[PDB]
RNA sequence: AAAAAA
């Protein structure tokens, strides 16, 4: 049950790229983002509508478009970690791409991966930042997408068990 | 004691904004960044020359400029080495993870989580000051936003020499 | 490579 969890910001192209971090692909892809109006799923909709065997979901941190202070962040992080526990599969650690968002978003998903576990945590760098699916496919033919593996995390079984408190 | 650990990328000005996360500032400032040319230490050197009783240092990941591979077989180990030697020995440091590519911010978060931090935080600036008086203008007009992301107790990894 | 993948 290959599950990719992705943070997104205002560059939705990190998620189709993340999907190609492994040649097999992913059975599930779940994205967490702010609900800023700058967030755009159009490229995400068309891409995954073209992969009908992929369970795809967008989850927003309701009401928070920009993290600017402590309260914002603790709300973001609470809703993120609930999302992580909910979407991570039961008999297998998830794959997590922390590329999208402001730095606090990437760091909070890194910390969640360290707590609950992840088969791999990675980041994607693109020579020319593909703006579209077709330029992404161009870029990975030329080898201009670079996947940075930053480590397996076992997590803690007692922290995964927090999934029991959730609906 | 009262030690700020800061990751830097190609925007050195996150560091003096970080210094102003508290009115008292910090008694030491320690920066870690890659070895690329687009890192400019000059605004940092000029700033901290004006604060002589702050101990300031810059440490680069010698040999590594960009990180493109598995955290390029190198960044994380130097970062964690640097954190332990720079951190206070009987108190936890303050940590600003603002600068760098996402992987270097994420790696400092992880170091904070393992070794402990009094505070982990991030800094947003409306207009991205490029120099000190732009930052002091932004500070005056509420244009710099400090995001406190949380205390980290860390482990007994601190005990490492 | 701080308000959002190098």
């Amino acid at each position: 049950s290959r599950v990719l969890l992705c943070s997104a910001g205002h560059s939705s192209m990190v998620v189709p790229e993340a999907f190609h971090a492994v040649p097999e692909g992913f059975e599930e892809v779940h994205v967490f983002t702010t609900d800023s109006e700058k967030f755009n799923p159009v490229v995400l909709n068309d891409f995954f509508h073209s992969l009908p065997n992929v369970r795809f979901s967008i989850t927003k941190c309701h009401g928070l478009a920009d993290i600017l202070n402590e309260r914002d962040f603790e709300f973001y992080q609470e809703m993120l970690w609930q999302w992580y526990l909910t979407k991570m599969p039961d008999n297998e650690l998830p794959y997590v791409c922390l590329s999208g968002g402001i730095k606090s978003m990437s760091a909070s998903l890194q910390k969640a991966a360290t707590l609950f576990g992840a088969q791999s945590v990675f980041h994607v760098l693109a020579d020319n930042n593909p703006r579209n699916i077709e330029e992404m496919f161009d870029a990975l033919q030329k080898g201009q997408i670079h996947f940075i593996e930053m480590g397996y995390e076992p997590g803690w079984a007692a922290l995964r068990r927090l999934k029991k408190i959730l609906p």
